[PDB]
């Protein structure tokens, strides 16, 4: 098989069931890989933890738009 | 294991078809989460690449043991 298919894939198997205030969020990445059960967003919190969220939710999309304007090297 | 299923979970959906030379390997992680399709091992190379491998294969078990004995499977 092509070696690219043996790269590990991160997925969100559940998503958080309530809004996270944006002050606690630092950045996000998107999950779109077809091996995963659904498209999702991984937020990284200010405390450095990762939490899955559903981009079908308005609070998630609104949070991503704000986070697009900040970064941390 | 992670405390919540709302934390992302990394899985291996396919495994590499040949050994990765041991001199290139830095560390590994065992994948055992019930959400993944099968138990697997992810090797990390010195150039930071991550590669899924089948833990039933002798080269995989031997490589884990080598990384355990020389580096305690850690690169701080």
């Amino acid at each position: 098989q092509p070696d690219s298919v043996s790269i590990p894939i991160t997925c969100c198997f559940n998503v958080i069931n309530r809004k996270i205030p944006i002050q606690r969020l630092e950045s996000y990445t998107r999950i779109t890989n077809i091996q995963c059960p659904k498209e999702a967003v991984i937020f990284k919190t200010q405390r450095g933890k990762e939490v899955c969220a559903d981009p079908k939710e308005r609070w998630v999309r609104d949070s991503m738009k704000h986070l697009d304007q900040i970064f941390q090297n």
